[PDB]
């Protein structure tokens, strides 16, 4: 196919086209972008003396361990503790391990910080070491460090101190521990709260992230992160809702919640952390405001909402108010940020498409006064666009779409057909997600893909290509979900893989890059795609510079030959740049071939005129300099 590129721009890209979706599902959060690695560290939301609460907590030697209601917990959010005994009659290592989130990596090049609080429950005349460490799931252990206790201690004290392993473990089975001598400590119960083990982090951010995982998505060149949530911002109840003000100070004031996908989570991974991530990456935030709904399906009243509308204006008011004017914003200023953050965005809800009953209520009193304090912020509504239809007329709606890779290609003018009339379209969530049209969310024995494919990958690229085209209404993209702790899934594909140990990049994960760092400000229009066909590209180009990227996705079997006419150009580069991602249809970076499809760069001969075969199922970009 001959491909006529004009050198006339018809429109501004918008600088937030391509970034990230992010809720803690999976264990994206807690075990994985939030770098703790102590599961459970807190007893957050169990019931205690249940081995429920012992969750990823086991004894060393004869040690008696409970999880208590403490009459005298270590802070209102963190009720329970650890209850430690040691029998009379004891000797040698006494204690109990944490199994961290399916392991721990241990490595001699990074140094821990370990952190716990104590009490003794009842005075005693206990001298002695108490001993934290790392150790082999055998017992081997890899790092120690002790400090002095007494049983005369009976107020909660913090102990802080740093592990340095011998040697790097051969692999993440590991554990942390912590031990007194069994004859010192025999009869002696110690009550804990509030452990924490965190390696080096993410520009070493007090209580950051994870550095491997934060890099990788650094790697892809976001613009924007949507949070918390996705289905996790919701609860199953109104109780047990994401809340902002929970996840804000001191680690001890956190009291955590029960997620939407199994498990309990911390919030330490929270609001601030988030905002001090996007400025660390140069990302703005798509924040959600906590709407009404939760998923066991109670609607709030029209007559319940004001106090959860007002809790929605403290949370922007977190964000970007002045200190002096709002309670949040002189808590951001405490907490060392006393400028606001940018937020330009705020979705509100998630998936109201499931409440649609409720939503014209819900949305027309929350965005109501909340456009009434937030004159410059758009406010993205997230039911089916204009079904129903709502008041104020939305400025954004946030679309999802899960598919098969087939309908990624089919369906890339999907943006083509719509009114230009002022409203623009938020892809928040798509994913090619399975090959079976008959069973989207099925098994994997009935075609849900484990990981996504070269397939699932050029097909997604497929339908970026409309997207790009049509940027004029399309201001922003995310694949979901992000990231998958592979020991703790539930849901496949995602982006990005991992265990305590490693980071799987997918196909997908490159499709995303290969659009996000090769876009220029300006959509240069060219010869349209087959509408229906496996062959698309979109081309943008650089003002400033003159960089012009052609981006091919061939979704089909067929290798595909396209020569490109840049005869309405002045100068094109005699040479360019070729960055192709390729392989078999059903490839995947998996834990066990994590770099199987990887994306290979060469030089390619250009100018005016030129031909490049696009083989079957790949995605290309072609960088040039145009003027
Ligand atoms: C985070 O902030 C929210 C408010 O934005 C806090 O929720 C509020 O908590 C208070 C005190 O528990 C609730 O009032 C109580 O209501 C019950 C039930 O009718 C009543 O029996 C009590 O005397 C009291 O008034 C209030 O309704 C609730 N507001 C909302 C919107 O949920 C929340 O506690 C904060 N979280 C943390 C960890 O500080
Ligand atoms: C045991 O942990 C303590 C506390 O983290 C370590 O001592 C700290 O070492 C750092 C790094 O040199 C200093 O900045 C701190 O001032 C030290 N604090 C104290 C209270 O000494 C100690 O090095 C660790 N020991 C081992 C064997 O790992
Ligand atoms: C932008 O254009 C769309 C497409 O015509 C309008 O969408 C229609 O909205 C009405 C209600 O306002 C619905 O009953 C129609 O079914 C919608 N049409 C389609 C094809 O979805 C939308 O109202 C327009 N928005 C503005 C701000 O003018
Ligand atoms: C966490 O998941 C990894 C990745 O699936 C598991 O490691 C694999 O274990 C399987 C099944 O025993 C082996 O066939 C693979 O060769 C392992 N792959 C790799 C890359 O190591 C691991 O066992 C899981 N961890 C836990 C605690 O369940
Ligand atoms: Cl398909």
């Amino acid at each position: 196919v001959t491909v006529t590129v004009n050198k006339n721009p018809s429109h501004t890209v918008p600088s937030t086209l391509y970034g990230l979706m992010f809720e803690d599902i999976n264990h994206s959060g807690d075990g994985g972008l939030y770098a703790e690695l102590l599961q459970n560290r807190a007893f957050q939301q169990v019931t205690p003396n249940t081995a429920a609460a012992l969750a990823a907590w086991h004894p060393i030697s004869n040690a008696k361990l409970a999880v208590i209601q403490d009459p005298s917990p270590v802070s209102n959010a963190l009720p329970n503790s650890l209850q430690f005994s040691v029998p009379s009659g004891s000797s040698g290592r006494v204690g109990f391990t944490n199994e961290g989130f399916w392991g721990i990596k241990v490595d001699s090049t990074w140094t821990y910080k370990a952190s716990l609080f104590f009490r003794f429950p009842t005075s005693s005349s206990f001298s002695g070491a108490l001993t934290v460490g790392l150790q082999t799931n055998a017992g081997r252990v890899l790092a120690q460090n002790s400090t002095q206790i007494r049983g005369t201690t009976t107020k909660w004290t913090q102990i802080n101190l740093e592990l340095h392993p011998t040697a790097s473990a051969p692999d993440v089975s590991n554990s942390f521990f912590v031990t007194i001598d069994g004859a010192a400590g025999a009869g002696q119960t110690i009550n804990f709260a509030m452990f924490s083990l965190f390696p080096p982090t993410f520009k070493n951010r007090p209580n950051g992230l994870r550095a491997d995982i934060a890099e990788t998505l650094a790697e892809m060149g976001p613009s924007f992160f949507r949070f918390p949530g996705g289905n996790n911002l919701e609860g199953q109840t109104t109780a047990t809702r994401w809340q902002w003000n929970a996840t804000v100070g001191s680690l001890l004031d956190r009291p955590g919640r029960v997620g939407d996908w199994g498990y309990v989570n911390t919030d330490g991974l929270g609001l601030l952390e988030y905002l001090q991530f996007f400025e660390d990456t140069g990302m703005e935030p798509i924040m959600a405001v906590w709407a009404g709904y939760s998923l066991g399906g109670t609607s709030l009243a029209e007559n319940q909402l004001a106090p959860y509308i007002q809790q929605a204006i403290d949370q922007i008011n977190f964000v970007i108010g002045d200190p002096a004017k709002s309670a949040p914003a002189a808590l951001r200023a405490s907490l060392g940020h006393p400028e606001p953050f940018t937020l330009r965005f705020v979705e509100v809800g998630n998936e109201d498409f499931f409440a649609a009953g409720s939503y014209p209520y819900r949305w027309h009193d929350f965005v109501t006064a909340l456009q009434a304090q937030f004159p410059q912020i758009r406010f993205i509504a997230t039911t089916n666009a204009w079904n129903p239809v709502l008041s104020p007329v939305p400025q954004s709606y946030d679309v999802h779409v899960y598919q098969t890779p087939t309908w990624f290609y089919q369906n890339a003018f999907y943006y083509d057909g719509f009114q230009r009339n002022g409203t623009t379209y938020f892809e928040g969530e798509y994913a090619a997600i399975s090959t079976n049209a008959n069973d989207l969310f099925g098994t994997v024995a009935d075609g849900r893909l484990a990981f996504p494919t070269v397939q699932s990958a050029t097909g997604e690229a497929a339908f970026m290509t409309g997207l790009e085209r049509n940027s004029d209404i399309v201001f922003a993209a995310s694949y979901a979900p992000l990231l998958q702790h592979v020991n703790s899934t539930q849901w496949t594909p995602d982006l990005v893989s991992y265990d305590a140990g490693s980071v799987i990049k997918s196909t997908s994960f490159f499709a995303q890059k290969l659009f996000a760092l090769n876009k220029g400000d300006q959509y240069l229009p060219s010869t349209l795609p087959t509408n229906g066909g496996t062959l698309h590209w979109s081309i943008t180009r650089a003002s400033s510079s003159g960089k012009t990227f052609i981006k091919i996705a061939n979704a089909g079997s067929s290798a595909q030959s396209l020569t490109f006419q840049l005869t309405q150009f002045n100068s094109v580069s005699s040479t360019g740049t070729l960055q192709v991602l390729t392989g078999p249809e059903t490839a995947s970076n998996t834990p066990e071939a994590p770099q199987a499809i990887v994306p290979k760069t060469s030089t390619i001969g250009t100018g005016k005129t030129f031909t490049y075969n696009a083989p079957a199922f790949s995605v290309s970009v072609i960088t040039v300099t145009t003027n």
